[PDB]
């Protein structure tokens, strides 16, 4: 299917965001 | 192809779920 | 439908350079 | 296009382990 699939990167990038979140503290944590 | 396209849609998202577990366990270090 | 799933490709993209640069900046901070 | 599709998960794939292969450094000098 078309949509399954940019279903598939919407999820993706999700995961992306959290990701840069997840940096976010690393960098904050690295003062 | 679609099946092709739906096999690497797979597998990025298991390197994401990789990636984000990598960079939880540095979070967690730096604590 | 191809077009947004074209632009979403672009925007994982463009995320995943963010990401790389961020963890660039981590890594040579630890140095 | 349904390659050019393919294509840029190929690209983005590359990317994700690039990724990976900077928070294993990362990790090293984490001791």
């Amino acid at each position: 299917r078309m949509k399954q699939i940019e279903d598939k990167l919407e999820e993706i990038l999700s995961k992306l965001y959290h990701i840069e979140n997840e940096l976010a503290r690393a960098k904050k944590l690295l003062g």
